[PDB]
């Protein structure tokens, strides 16, 4: 009995027990902001040399920082905030983390247990409020169960599909002292089924029949270090073209001839064409989101036909049962970690040397469907597509890892399209929820996770405005992030839809911007402004050469659509393509309708 | 039947129906931010001349602006945001509005009904998430019921205790066209009980026995235009001293000899002493919050004794049954609108000319308990208390209404203490939830509600950092707000508690500030910086004389406690008072413990 | 099992998916999961204060409920307290049997359909000792008019309501406790009783109680 009980925590406050459990969970970074209810915990971690504490200006900042940290590092991002508004301010990051499968462990202070349910000072029902945007949450009711709850939080956050959890910490609990022994298993952190094994064998047989296979790879492949390696091994062995989601960018080396780039609403028309014509689709850690599938009833016609004729279909490697057969029917569902299952899958897969006809089509499609756009003309503003290419080309020449975060909008899509993605966990972007303001704090979190990486925040002007106060946080944290604001002086993604669907009626989609150079100066951040084509190259070089936090503002062309585009309701291969003459006609129409204003 | 049905909306989109219903509800201002899901509504309100649209930089800004608008005007504050992150970003303002009884009507875009429950693009379960921080919410499921839901939202938000409501608007609903007639009652916006009448008579008899009455007035008295008038009439007739809550400031003219100022944790020791010794407490629209009562079991000993002896007690005028007998037992509960019930109450109350002994005590208490503090000394920094007094004195000399908003912290308490409050709805502060960052957007909302008022945001440096991006919003909205940042370069309220309870262990309570003058310049806002005593007067005058948005930074003394203070767990009359010698000893102790760092 | 039997006992539900109960355990599990399972300074002071209050009382009454039945020594200690300080005992419906009703100190059941003697006694008592009872609305009658003498005594610092309750949710839920003693009532009675002065006679109080019992039979 004495062997199974532990008394080593007796005499410690809940706050001190929190500190010890962070150590045992190998937490090296905490993002947070103090307040009355969480003071006993902050007193306990006072001048701790056991982890780095990062202070934002806003708790949403802490949340998105922790997300950026988590996605760069593969570790859970830990948040420590106070009760009431401190806790409700993390709701958007929690919802964000849920949608994008990010392991987030949020610790929120709470009013004393004696005051709960009285509409107390700074009391929010955060357990109730955060229920729909967490995998799991809990309120610790006494200090003896605090180690257990912390263990459960970290375990749930990092297993299955990773996601956010919240642990509510009443002030009197964290201030109270443990007076009793607790089960020693609570003071410590933590074979394939017959059914799945048969599914894998069946899936292998299906692929070995395929004449037009395609790999559809997503974020799930990034949740194991061997993920990208095994993805490549499968693609090489069976000779299979690979397309990825937005969140899967970097999982496959896009310089490889087998790369079909990104698929979806704003993905490559080559990738979209390929998946619509494939007879076997191998889904690796991707959830068939509605940005990817296009019109669902018209999605993957050839794979569905192949399935019905017993010569192909959809092979879904998925860890969460909830996302199996949720959107499309899987021909074979392989449940569990995709990387682990790939180890069993690949040796059953026949090695294939050549697919002449299939790859002939794929090469033809790639040739006719580049990410085309209207190039600069004499005197014109810098095109946002060209800017992204410039940054991508110059960044690649440093002997450092390059991590990209983004805001939400056109700049985000152009970043996805025109960067060349080659390494895992280098695209850190808000995809599921699509939170504007994500870019800057995520970059700070990623930079803290990877002190030797070049971290670039490709941001929109409207997105950057949402959370720009966190510039001071970057300086205080010593995070030499590189923010590039694509200043088109518009909410470009929304104006694109207003141009296309609402006859150029731009309803409240032009926010006024601050002077970004004076802003950067006020924040003690280096400032660079690029206003014309002739400054692009040297401006970007100064941007990347900087060894301090730096804000680059680039004046780019306005009212430029992101293309290709699969409009809502259309089949994935029913795309809008860039056309020089159509763009000019669009400009004329917009100019006339707005009386020359836009 | 034709008389009861209405076909006048047939042919309109849900968006257009939304626009029409705003008009019928006399909405003159909408605060919001666009996005994909809410586009059909934004298209409908495109270039509307029927109301002013105010665009923030962040949806939290929109929420707090609408709160500031609501509290300045007495009208509901209307918010219009998109799905997902647009909606989750308003959660803190909603929770804020619930705690402080603010009528907030939040309209949030939602993904099409066909996509709900699929983890769709930018889909949040906002109805689930906002359930605990709204009076009521709903998702509109078809356009025919949209007018009804809008009516219900406005009605619920503005009746009983006012509070926030949310209406979820699926994109396909707002885009769809009404093809059928709807009940004409849904196209249009909208006696005392025997039991209450007897309660009032009994309450009058109790007061007519009282020898030491006191009025404890709160926010509820402000929810009727005649509120302050009848409060004054009662106080005059029965000769009763009046104390108010933080949220009740301005309900009673503090220049009146009967004024006991604010009560509570940081309220006047005179007020706190008076309520602890009163034999009859008349609670007018106040909810006995834990910041006000002190130790609940030790609260109002004399009133409880009087009640038991049938010669006094607590008379609670309250509109919400949930807050009757929630914290303390009411001797008589008078349910309903306090102002309406005061009309029945006062004529039953005996007129009283003099209370020599009671008012002798009260005058003695007021004399011995001023808001004392350590004055400036040669070469010292400006004391924050002195700054507030300077602003209060100079602001009063303009022939304009003066409205004050605040952030959360020491500056907020000092603002409450050292302003002289004389007019209703002039203190607009986050009290229940206590949200830092509230000050600036609330000021913008209040300024929009009252274009001819002087609107002053008394802000802390940490609080201002939370939402400072909204400076550009003030400029774009043409709101000439006046922001005063009390820069003590600390989270002062938290450091006060760390000084007092945690032996001067300042754990992560010093955020780095931007250059506020360069910041103001970047935001196209006038900037003023006061650094020494000799600049205080002229600096504040320039601040108030400005006819444009202006940011005043004042360097004030650090590590200064807000006093008086009733520490948690102590009786309301068990207060800490300011003492010159104790402050000096505290300075010495702090200096030694921190090695001269603080 | 732990949650069901600790604090205030209550129901719990465990949902068992068919495929889970049919599936076979293929892995080791923490050995602590294969096995079933001091008074605070604050409560100790509350008990001392409660004892001092009772030692002043001239008209005490014990109001005992189901909570006293959740410990085998419950009834024994209830009797020991009643005997030592010479206190009449009334019980709730759910507390019936906790006290021997043949005892002269028994006031029978109180409440809506309880003894008028018990109801009269609690309305006139200056100190009410609530032992494992939750002041239900079948028991209190009109809440604002409940226990006038105990409330007066509390205000005058010579009595009030002493609430021995294990669940914080039921403390100060209905009526304000003069002293709240949190935890198992039986365990706290062991600390309480030795601080309570032994009393031989209460002539006037028990004269009234005997008069009330005489005039209010069922
Ligand atoms: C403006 C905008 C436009 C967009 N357009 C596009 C577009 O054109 N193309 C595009 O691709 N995206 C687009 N998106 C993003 C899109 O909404 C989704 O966020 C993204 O497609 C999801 O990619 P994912 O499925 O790979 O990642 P996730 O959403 O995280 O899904 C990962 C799946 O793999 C599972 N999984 C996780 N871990 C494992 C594991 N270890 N083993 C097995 N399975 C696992 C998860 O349970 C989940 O089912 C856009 C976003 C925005 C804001
Ligand atoms: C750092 C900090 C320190 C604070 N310290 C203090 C302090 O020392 N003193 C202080 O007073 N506050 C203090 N507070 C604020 C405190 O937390 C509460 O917000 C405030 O006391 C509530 O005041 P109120 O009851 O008047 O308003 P409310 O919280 O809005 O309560 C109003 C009550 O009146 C009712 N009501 C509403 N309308 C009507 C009507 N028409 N008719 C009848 N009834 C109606 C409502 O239902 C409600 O019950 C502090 C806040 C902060 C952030
Ligand atoms: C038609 C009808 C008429 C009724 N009229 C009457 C009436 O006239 N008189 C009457 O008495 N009842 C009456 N009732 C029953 C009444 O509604 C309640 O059920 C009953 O009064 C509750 O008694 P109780 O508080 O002792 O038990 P409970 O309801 O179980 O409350 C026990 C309290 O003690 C606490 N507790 C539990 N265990 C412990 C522990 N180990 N230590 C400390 N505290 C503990 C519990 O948390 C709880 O607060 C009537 C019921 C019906 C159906
Ligand atoms: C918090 C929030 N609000 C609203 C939206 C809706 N939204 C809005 C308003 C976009 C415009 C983005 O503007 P930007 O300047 O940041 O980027 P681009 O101009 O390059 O598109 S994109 C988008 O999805 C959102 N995604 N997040
Ligand atoms: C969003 C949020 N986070 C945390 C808190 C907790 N908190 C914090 C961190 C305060 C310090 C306020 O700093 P300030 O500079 O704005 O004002 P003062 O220095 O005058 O106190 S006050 C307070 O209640 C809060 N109220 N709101
Ligand atoms: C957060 O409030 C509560 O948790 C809280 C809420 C209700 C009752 C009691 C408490 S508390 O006593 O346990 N803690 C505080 O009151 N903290 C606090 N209050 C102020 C005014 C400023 C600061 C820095 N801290
Ligand atoms: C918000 O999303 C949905 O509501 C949504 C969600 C899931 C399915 C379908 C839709 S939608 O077809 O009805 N609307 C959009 O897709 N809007 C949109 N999308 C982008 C990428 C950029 C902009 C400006 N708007
Ligand atoms: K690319
Ligand atoms: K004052
Ligand atoms: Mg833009
Ligand atoms: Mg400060």
């Amino acid at each position: 009995k004495e062997q199974l009980m532990d008394d080593s925590f007796i005499g410690l406050t809940g706050g001190e027990i929190f500190h010890e459990m962070m150590l045992r969970h190998k937490v090296d970074t905490v993002f947070g902001y103090a307040g009355g209810a969480i003071l006993p915990v902050f007193d306990a971690i006072y001048n701790s040399d056991k982890f780095k504490f990062v202070l934002p200006r806003h708790e949403q900042g802490a949340g998105h920082m922790a997300e950026g940290y988590a996605r760069a590092s593969g570790k859970p991002g830990v948040v420590l905030v106070t009760s009431g508004p401190g806790a409700t301010n993390v709701i958007t990051p929690m919802a964000d983390a849920l949608m994008d499968g990010v392991p987030l462990v949020v610790f929120s202070g709470q009013v004393p247990t004696t005051a709960i349910g009285t509409d107390a000072f700074q009391e929010a029902d955060i357990v109730g409020i955060s229920r729909s945007c967490t995998k799991w949450n809990v309120m610790v009711k006494n200090v003896a169960e605090l180690p257990r709850r912390i263990n459960e939080a970290f375990e749930i956050a990092t297993t299955g599909r990773p996601g956010p959890v919240l642990v509510d910490l009443p002030k009197d609990v964290t201030a109270s002292i443990l007076r009793e022994s607790i089960p020693i298993n609570t003071t410590l952190p933590s074979a394939v089924s017959e059914f799945t094994s048969e599914a894998i064998k069946r899936a292998a047989n299906i692929l070995n029949k395929a004449k037009k296979p395609i790999i559809y790879a997503g974020a799930g492949i990034l949740n194991n270090e061997q993920g990208p390696k095994l993805l490549k091994e499968l693609a090489d062995k069976a000779n299979i073209p690979v397309t990825t989601t937005l969140q899967g960018l970097g999982a496959f080396d896009q310089r490889d001839p087998k790369s079909l780039d990104m698929l979806g609403m704003h993905g490559s028309a080559a990738a979209n064409t390929a998946i619509q014509n494939a007879d076997c689709i191998i889904a690796l850690g991707a959830r068939f989101d509605d940005r990817v599938t296009g019109n669902i009833s018209k999605f993957a016609p050839e794979a569905k036909l192949a399935a019905s004729e017993g010569r192909g279909g959809i092979l879904h490697f998925e860890i969460s049962p909830k996302n199996i057969n949720k959107v499309v029917e899987a021909t074979e569902a392989i449940e569990g970690d995709v990387t682990a299952n790939l180890q069993s899958f690949i040796p059953l897969v026949d090695s294939i040397e050549n697919r002449p006809e299939w790859f002939n089509k794929i090469n033809e499609w790639k040739k006719k469907y580049p990410y085309s756009y209207q190039l600069e003309t004499p005197g014109s503003l810098i095109k946002p597509q060209t800017l992204i290419k410039e940054i991508s080309d110059q960044a690649q020449t440093y002997n450092k890892e390059v991590i990209v975060t983004t805001g939400v909008g056109q700049h985000q899509m152009w970043a996805a399209q025109h960067f060349t993605w080659t390494q895992p966990r280098t695209m850190i972007t808000s995809g599921g929820l699509g939170t504007m303001g994500y870019g800057l704090p995520a970059a700070i979190g990623a930079q803290v996770a990877k002190p030797d990486a070049i971290v670039i925040d490709i941001d929109g002007d409207a997105s950057f405005n949402m959370t720009l106060t966190e510039l001071s946080s970057a300086v205080q944290a010593g995070a030499p992030i590189k923010v590039c604001v694509l200043n088109n002086e518009e909410q470009g993604m929304v104006t694109q839809w207003q141009s296309l669907f609402y006859e150029h009626r731009y309803s409240h989609t032009h926010q006024s911007n601050p002077d970004f150079m004076k802003l950067a100066e006020s924040m003690n951040v280096k400032g660079i402004r690029i206003t014309n084509q002739q400054e692009l190259k040297s401006g970007v070089k100064e941007f990347l050469d900087a060894t301090e936090p730096v804000l680059l503002e680039v004046i780019v062309e306005k009212k430029v659509p992101v293309l290709p585009m699969v409009p809502a309701g259309k089949a994935l291969d029913d795309f809008i393509l860039w056309d020089a003459e159509v763009e000019k006609q669009q400009n004329d129409l917009r100019k006339e309708r707005t009386g020359g204003k836009y």
